[PDB]
């Protein structure tokens, strides 16, 4: 199957490619934001929203990757392989996980429609070449 | 955090640990089933159900894990360590995957409540001594 | 004081005495069933039913007998006596714990009156010599 | 499972640990009290109260510990190991059984609320430094 995780929620993998990969915060920072703002809802037995369901799945996927990294560090004996796998699991997969975390956290905090319009506007800003690019980049905010 | 992926659906990691690990179908079989029965809906841009959202997320997590397996095959030179990582992925993460997929596919097929009652019943059955239980292992059916 | 643990619940040690030893599930299986089916309630601050109260007391009693078994294994350097005590605890006391656990779990699952009628019928069946009874014992089950 | 025997009764293991171990009466004295006051209701086929249910279970747990002690005395011929097991069963497990018996007998006699208030008061008295601790330790009374 060809499943786009954002196709529900009115976005696409291509739209989020407007944002550069180095734009997204670290998984630690994003999980801290999730705990700060939505811990009780995430731990709840309610389907509070599709975003909440998806964020739950993403947090668990990251947790299982961390369990794998620990298991590698304990059960592998070749340090080169140990560290290659650990770094891969921390960086390459972390990128997509923090895309997902960012999208859903931002849509809960600010609104799905607002986030999609931020994506469009930031794509404008970032495609605008530097000579003509304003310094005030689009930024998600309430106030 | 402490997120149980089944409690928003009325179940628990414990309750799915109540069935034996070997009862759960293979990942290949479950993904074939997911495709055959719900590919169009999973690929669609609609929040068809929380089961569908969870299932999309899990299918993509497993896809990234398979991608990890391939990346290891290529960029690892220790065959013992490569085999060890691939086997951890196929077995330990695969079991959690097939529990999750079995649960959500079976919910969509038969009913979430039917599935939870089936878990309880089948666990009690597999624990009852044979001379004092119905002889055939319970099964879900739509016929 | 001469207390019967089932008289409270409409049954009697004499009624459950007709159930053979091979009829009851293991202590581990019964405890896993208790957890899976009624953990939220057993761990709760509510009197949910006399069966729940009794089940809590029985589970904690077994926990203390297991503490005893561990203590024996760690403190007695005479292997014969060590194993003799462990076997007594796991067989003679395990059997009573299994009787009680089965009774209360089955009551919660099926109905106290249903369990009592099942015991009456099972006693009839087991008192009947094999030549003159159906070969399959009566079944208490969800299916 | 992690079951607190007093949660359903408004207390905790933390609150009963306000009392020292050497504060609780002997199992003999507690059983004599239970007989002399509530034998009729404990021997009865009625759920008189959750406390009565729990007391019945405790009484039978102690009966089984006594049976184990007798069986050890008969079936172990290494006096050392016999004595170790008998002492453990009479002392270490006796402690928890007399906590339980004291709690439920005192509840039946005085009120569960009165017993919980007695626990917080004894906490005050025992945490108070000696130079200001009144000789009259708190005590339960009906007058």
């Amino acid at each position: 199957m060809d499943i786009d995780p954002y196709k529900e929620f009115g976005a696409t993998v291509e739209l989020l490619s407007f944002l550069p990969s180095d734009f997204f915060p670290s998984v630690r920072d994003l999980l801290d934001t999730a705990s700060a703002l939505y811990r009780e809802a995430l731990e709840s037995p309610e389907h509070c929203s599709p975003h909440h369901t998806a964020l739950r799945q993403a947090i668990l996927c990251w947790g299982e990757l961390m369990t794998l990294a620990t298991w590698v560090g304990v059960n592998l004996e070749d340090p080169a392989s140990r560290d290659l796998v650990v770094s891969y699991v921390n960086t390459n997969m972390g990128l997509k996980l923090r895309q997902l975390l960012w999208f859903h956290i931002s849509c809960l905090t600010f609104g799905r429609e607002t986030v999609i319009e931020y994506l469009v506007s930031f794509g404008v800003w970032i495609r605008t070449p530097p000579a003509y690019r304003p310094p005030n980049a689009p930024i998600l905010s309430t106030l």
